[PDB]
């Protein structure tokens, strides 16, 4: 069995081998890297997303969201709190101030030690969930606009046809930015590229194992428990990693920076935060090994998720049970 200790695993394709995207990510499990949950791809050296990032500041981030943390500084919740529009020139601006700034630092050890220690004290401001793309165009290779869809993948496995589409997301971040822990939606991949400034540092519970980060959240979060049998779905919940280790969970870290991409892999949980100003773009995929995770993926029914409307058919066609619960929940 490869990579049987679950460990993150890092792959330097060469430019011949970044052609065909389907054939790599099979590569990557073949030597054993979903096991880990999480991979990171260095891109070649000859390839580039696009050309210049110098004429970005006029995207518009319409609803940024202030994380608000309740709780202890190594399990709290947050909630978004929305925030009037603003471009990305003038996020920017805001992330780099005195209020948001990333703070003197020895090396990414001593600025993870500040996180964990002092994330809860403060209410950075996440541009999450922006539809749309940076990769240029006439990129050909592992542009994450140009995937074969998830709707595409069903239909070639199952042969049913339905609705939906697949596009990606923009998110801009700035210094103690916080994803709470998640699996993708429908235990899906995700692939996400950080296009420019300042790192990401992602955890990981191999797939394997997540059941029993769920077991510590119920634990942890007991009025969440009670409320949604799947409410990590909320993607609100953040457990550091003293915590998961004084409890014994198995996890891994890494550290994204600009110019490399990231793979999660189904039913991957996996949390992190940002270093300072940045921006990623990510987007779910399927591939046939998906197929099992989605027929099994739980479902939050309370009403908290609520997701894309691409949701519903993958739902109604691998969940049958459930769908009925389910959009009841998105209704
Ligand atoms: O970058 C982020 O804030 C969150 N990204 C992901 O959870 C992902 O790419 O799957
Ligand atoms: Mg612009
Ligand atoms: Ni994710
Ligand atoms: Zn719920």
């Amino acid at each position: 069995a490869q990579n049987p200790n679950c460990n993150i695993m890092i792959f330097h394709p060469t430019k011949e081998e970044f052609n065909d995207f389907d054939k790599y990510i099979a590569y990557m499990e073949s030597q054993g890297a979903h096991r880990a949950g999480l991979a990171k791809i260095i891109p070649p050296k000859e390839w580039k997303a696009r050309e210049t990032y110098d004429n970005i500041s006029e995207i518009l981030i319409a609803t940024p969201l202030q994380q608000v943390a309740s709780g202890r500084a190594g399990v709290f919740t947050q909630y978004h709190k929305k925030k009037k529009a603003m471009t990305v020139g003038e996020y920017r601006h805001l992330a780099n101030s005195k209020k948001y700034q990333t703070p003197p630092h020895q090396n990414f050890e001593d600025l993870e030690r500040k996180y964990w220690k002092n994330r809860i004290y403060n209410s950075p401001i996440y541009g999450a969930d922006i539809s749309g793309s940076l990769f240029d165009e006439n990129t050909k290779q592992w542009n994450l606009g140009h995937l074969g869809t998830i709707q595409d993948l069903l239909e070639k496995e199952c042969g049913v046809v339905i609705e939906g589409v697949n596009t990606p997301y923009l998110y801009f971040g700035m210094w103690k930015t916080t994803f709470a822990w998640h699996t993708e939606d429908m235990d899906l991949y995700s692939i996400n590229y950080l296009h420019l400034g300042e790192p990401k540092t992602w955890y990981v519970v191999p797939p394997e194992h997540g059941q029993r980060l769920e077991r510590l959240a119920r634990e942890l979060f007991p009025g969440s428990s009670r409320g949604c049998g799947a409410f990590l779905r909320h993607k609100v919940a953040l457990i550091s990693p003293t915590v998961l280790k004084e409890n014994g969970i198995p996890f891994n870290r890494i550290t994204q920076e600009a110019g490399e991409f990231m793979v999660t892999f189904p039913y991957g949980y996996h949390a992190g935060f940002n270093h300072g100003f940045n921006c990623a773009e990510a987007i779910n995929f399927a591939t046939p090994r998906w197929i099992d995770y989605g027929k099994m993926a739980s479902q939050c029914s309370c009403g908290e998720a609520r997701v894309t409307f691409s949701m519903d058919a993958f739902v109604r066609i691998l969940q049958p049970e459930r769908y009925d619960l389910w959009k009841r929940g998105q209704d």
